């Protein structure tokens, strides 16, 4: 159960949601949060979206007032922990004792070795600092090269195009968002960005760079004023690895957030956990997971009577005129398409089925359907394939089941 | 003497210089610094200068590595202290014990009540946050109104003009930098800014504002997209006042940084101290004072054998093409002018005399002379009035004496 004092490593969304929930649940004991970034806790989603526009960090801070009497050690790095002695060594020379240790260290952007020593600016996008630097280079008429067709790269592509920047995007895979989205969506998104002026290149890899020019594996080249690398992230599990916990690009935890080390828990982007829909363990790198997992784990720690974490995964993406919401699995037995997939008036819904059962849903500029669909997904609904296809009200079908 | 542990309130230049000096001097005990700003300690001078151009805060951070093993509580506010119990109450619910308490809380910009409720943005310039907000409004062709003809307002005037902003400056006094500079300099500076396109208005006061228009006490009005108020600062001495120390818009301290409360010291912008040149007590709001006073006080705390703080005051200002350096008093018996005071090629030196004794010096785009002049000032030199006037080498005269 809960043993005081509580020490949380990392001051991101997972950590903030966890501590707030502890207090809300009733834990009145000591809570200390260690965050290496010298910044008032903030939200990351805005960084590749609205923030690139207003540059106002005060519009993206997280609400830490819901977590009364918590000491936040900002600008401090947890260098290591001793599971035997139950202590944490900090970069400022101090040591913190703990009853319960929570690792919410997130993940960090993977680097591109071929660009080691590029004569032009090469950035990754994870922190407020990264965002400020990138935002500064988004001048009109400049040439931006984005390596990686994931949601964050595409959101930045859309943002940059709006600022009058010329954007080129290189992806090793034959499609965009190859990991997190259904093929139908990836095809439409590619078409949308192409139509926006984005120079997309699939199945191309960066091999190197010479005098301000990026070289591709197909013997061609691309001159860029700035390069932004977004080819995925790696779990910040170094402390857990050194302390002997089970890790493989992420700390393994069960539904209670427990690691293989007693009194040590983990939450957020840094964890490999069971995907309830696929039954497999994976790292779920979403905003809702960081928040929901932090809450679920805090609740069970205060009350073992509470159930383990069981929320289904979902995320959203804002890419220019596209408001994308994706829940569950990207593929299944069959796919139902509601509405029309038109570049002109994009507004459709995709439903992924697995033997009559809803296992996934995508909504593009159709938020009204997302809520019900998530409910249907939650109960493993198996609705009428026909009713599902023809313009029925999901809110209604959802209500029934 | 020095009693552990040391607790410093405020994480500005004074605090950083003090703690670094403590460690350098040999104090190996505990040191805790409390700073209400959630920012890695940074320098303020760049904010109204270069920073407005590059917006890169990483180019202005202070070096805290010279102060090993210091715990920096950033984003935390010291709410009060108990000189009896020797404790400090923090905003996060924690309490810190202290052997020696140092107040380095600086000062805060004074507000303009007549602009309370202005329909347009009204900012003051003190922090990195203020700087980022102001920098965002510096768009070309916009109209900026600056209230206050002090160095910071003038530095911002120069900066804004360079960004193609239309600048209007209102000052209640008949001259610029009325407090810190010799009249000869203030006249030249006014002429320089006027020639740069700055709309200067002297002996004018702001009486109010209506629908995006600032009203002056002379029945006239000025439409402005943004207003920046820089009419001086007030010492952040609230904690000292509440604890019973002697204060009057600043904490009174002697040459050892001692306040009237045992075991409590104060440094920087927050202190009222003796001006060695005038013999009067005043608040010295300069960069060199924050650094030099912090050092002098740390030294004497570790070694009572060391002398009290005795540096003479000086500061600089970068206003467009003008590199201004001012040391000592702004006025005296007579003034010697070396070089030519031309708007075209500004490069002159002013020497303030008091019965044959050098009591002040101003250098405009003449840094070579500043060093020697400061040395002459340090020894209270009384050189030849003629030699001083005619092109002699100050380095040389300085060497002699
Ligand atoms: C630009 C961007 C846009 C995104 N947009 C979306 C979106 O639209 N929708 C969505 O669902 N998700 C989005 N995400 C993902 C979402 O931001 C993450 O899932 C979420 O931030 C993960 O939270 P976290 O608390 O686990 O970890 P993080 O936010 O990474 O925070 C972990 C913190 O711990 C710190 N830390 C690491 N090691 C140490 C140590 N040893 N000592 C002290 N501190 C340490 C880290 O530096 C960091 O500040 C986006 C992410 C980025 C970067
Ligand atoms: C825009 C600008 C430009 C300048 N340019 C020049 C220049 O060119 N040349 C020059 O000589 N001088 C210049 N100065 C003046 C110089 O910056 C100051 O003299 C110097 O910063 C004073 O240092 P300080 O450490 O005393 O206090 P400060 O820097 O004010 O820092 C005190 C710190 O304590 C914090 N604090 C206050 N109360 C509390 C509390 N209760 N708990 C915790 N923390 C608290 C404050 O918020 C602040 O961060 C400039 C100042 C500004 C604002």
């Amino acid at each position: 159960a809960l043993k005081a004092p509580v020490v949380v490593l990392g001051a991101g969304l997972a950590s903030v949601s966890f501590v707030a929930e502890l207090r809300q649940a009733g834990y009145q004991g000591l809570i200390t949060v260690v965050g290496d970034e010298a910044e008032r806790p903030y939200d990351r989603p805005p960084l590749s979206k609205d923030f690139m526009a207003h540059g106002d960090a005060e519009k993206i801070r997280l609400d830490c007032k819901r977590a009364p009497e918590v000491e936040w050690l900002l600008g401090v790095t947890a260098q290591s922990f001793d599971p035997q002695a139950h202590t944490v060594a900090l970069s400022d020379g101090r040591t913190l004792p703990y009853g319960t240790l929570v690792l919410a260290t997130g993940a960090a952007p993977r680097a591109l070795p071929t660009l080691q020593g590029a004569t032009m600016p090469v950035h990754t996008l994870r922190t407020l600092e990264d965002a400020r630097r990138i935002q500064a280079g988004l001048r009109p008429q400049s040439r931006l090269l984005i390596v990686g067709g994931g949601v964050i790269g595409l959101e930045l592509a859309a943002t940059a195009r709006t600022a009058g920047v010329h954007v080129s995007l290189v992806e090793t895979q034959p499609r965009l968002m190859s990991r997190a989205a259904p093929a139908t969506l990836a095809d439409f998104v590619a078409r949308y960005h192409a139509a926006q002026g984005v120079d997309l290149r699939f199945e191309r890899s960066v091999t190197g760079s010479v005098d301000g020019v990026v070289l591709l594996d197909d013997g061609t080249r691309i001159a860029a004023d700035m390069v932004v690398v977004g080819i995925g992230v790696l779990a910040n599990d170094a402390l857990a690895r050194a302390a002997g916990l089970a890790c493989d690009d992420g700390i393994f935890v069960d539904a209670y957030g427990r690691t293989t080390c007693p009194d040590v828990y983990a939450l957020g982007d840094v964890t490999r956990q069971r995907n309830p829909l696929s039954g497999r363990f994976e790292r779920i790198e979403t905003w809702s997971n960081a928040q929901n997992q932090g809450i679920a784990v805090a609740r069970h720690l205060v009350d073992p009577t509470a159930p383990g974490y069981a929320e289904l995964p979902w995320y959203w993406s804002d890419q220019g005129a596209l408001r994308i919401q994706v829940a569950g699995l990207a593929s299944g037995d069959e796919e139902i398409v509601r509405g029309e997939v038109s570049l002109d008036a994009p507004k459709f819904t995709l439903i992924e089925l697995q033997k009559g059962r809803i296992v996934g849903a995508t909504c593009v500029n159709n938020a009204r359907d997302f809520a019900p669909l998530r409910r249907l997904l939650a109960v493993g609904a198996k609705p009428d394939r026909a009713a599902l296809a023809d313009p029925a009200t999901d809110l209604r079908k959802l209500a029934a089941a």
